[PDB]
């Protein structure tokens, strides 16, 4: 089981963040959207203009569920991961970061370049819709609307101890 799963939206600092973290750790780093193209042969892209969401959906919790029974280091899941309810599902009982950002704080930095002229109005959306979820499967919130992303993970650290 990972050490930690990390979850937040574009804008959150998560990859930057997740590799910060299981450097302090000295842990394996999974981003779910790389194994995803590592196992498929096909770009994130293409699959879900493709396929559509769907099946995209459908091929992650498949990688999101492995990676949960594998991997022991930081995982950092794809944004939209948790909008499968499999997903939420199997994530319970594991150590879930969740990377909380305002959709103010959001938009300030995206916002929404993570959609043409709406693009904006779409990312809005996008986190009303999923920080919900975030906030349901979480263990651990941490507020990274003004923290580094070195602070950020000397708080995550300081609560993921090991006896003794
Ligand atoms: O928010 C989302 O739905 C997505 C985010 C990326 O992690 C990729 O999994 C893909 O672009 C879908």
């Amino acid at each position: 089981a990972p050490k930690a799963v990390l979850v937040g939206l574009p804008g959150s600092g998560k990859s930057t963040i997740g590799r910060r973290l299981a450097k302090a750790l000295g842990v394996g780093l999974l981003d779910t959207d790389v194994a995803i193209e590592q196992r498929t042969g096909r770009s994130i892209a293409d699959i879900f203009a493709t396929d559509g969401e769907q099946e995209f959906r459908r091929i992650e919790e498949d990688v999101v569920r492995a990676a949960l029974a594998d991997h022991d280091g930081v995982l950092s899941l794809g944004g939209g991961a948790v909008t499968s309810p499999g997903v939420r599902a199997a994530l319970a009982g594991h150590t879930v970061v969740y990377l909380e950002i305002s959709a103010a704080e959001g938009v300030r930095r995206t916002g929404g370049n993570t959609a043409g002229p709406d693009r904006a109005e779409k990312y809005r959306a996008l986190m009303a819709k999923r920080a919900p979820l975030y906030r349901r499967v979480a263990t651990m919130r941490v507020d990274t609307n003004r923290r580094n992303p070195g602070a950020v993970v000397r708080h995550i650290l300081s609560r993921l101890q090991v006896p003794s």
